[PDB]
């Protein structure tokens, strides 16, 4: 049983598969959790999503590594047995994009913010194969996100990084904030090394406004939370300015 130093612990409802944990959030939505062991520090959990859309599956975020990300694909094969149509990855850092090669080896079409693809090589990442671009109010340009089914991608503005994006799951009350959003009881906004401290608070709030009826907010390093994750993230970010 894996007990990370950072990230949510295992609760009732969690399934351990290999080195990963999966938790069903809705009839058609699961959270994938992978763990990177830091020397002298212990394991850091990171979360993404798996969405069933009819006879195909959509993924949001890799795991930390190629091998972990292959384990995700293995779980999907075992538990859902449908093909993965595409994956969207939510910015160019290892917890979100560390397993690109595994998606590509599997023949899965990958999508990221054009800016994440531009940043990837500087961040020791592989770029996605397709670039998303965004309107002045943050909504993805729909021609750049073809056949995304329920995934509604929204760029909230610079915050955790300049390239961070978010994803609402249409047809559910779930929205995913990735590393931008921390949980309602967080004491820190996490790693601010690449952050835009001036705009973070507005971006967090913009994510909230983009998906104003999402009641379950999923994020990278805690259990799904209420909308208090958004408001509390914004209040912590207010103090940065
Ligand atoms: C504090 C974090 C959980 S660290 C992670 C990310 N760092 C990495 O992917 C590199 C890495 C490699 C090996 C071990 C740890 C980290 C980043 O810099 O934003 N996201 C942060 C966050 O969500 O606040
Ligand atoms: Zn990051
Ligand atoms: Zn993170
Ligand atoms: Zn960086």
């Amino acid at each position: 049983e894996i007990r990370p130093t950072i990230g949510q612990q295992m609760e009732t409802g969690d399934q351990r598969f290999g080195d990963l944990v999966f938790r069903q959030l809705a009839p058609n939505v699961w959270q994938h959790t992978s763990y990177l062991d830091m020397p002298g520090f212990g394991a850091v959990a990171s979360n993404g999503l798996i969405v069933r859309d009819g006879g195909r599956v959509l993924v949001v975020d890799t795991a930390w590594t190629d091998d972990q990300t292959a384990q995700i694909l293995n779980w999907i094969k075992q538990e859902i047995n449908l093909p993965v149509a595409l994956a969207v990855v939510t910015h160019a850092h290892q917890d979100k994009m560390g397993g690109m090669d595994a998606l590509h080896a599997a023949g899965i079409a990958t999508y990221a913010n054009a800016l994440s693809n531009q940043l990837a090589p500087q961040e020791g990442m592989v770029a996605a194969q397709h670039s998303l671009t965004f309107a002045a109010n943050g909504w993805v340009e729909p021609a750049t996100a073809p056949n995304f089914g329920p995934l509604k991608v929204f760029y909230p503005g610079p915050g955790h990084t300049s390239d961070n994006i978010t994803v609402g799951i249409d047809g559910t009350d779930i929205a995913f904030g990735g590393c931008l959003i921390k949980d309602s009881k967080a004491k820190s906004l996490g790693n601010l090394g690449d952050a835009d401290t001036e705009h973070y608070a507005a971006s967090a709030r913009a994510f909230g406004a983009a998906f104003p009826k999402a009641s379950m907010i999923v994020m990278s390093h805690s259990a799904p939370d209420s909308r208090a994750a958004i408001t509390h993230t914004a209040r912590m970010a207010d103090k940065l300015r």
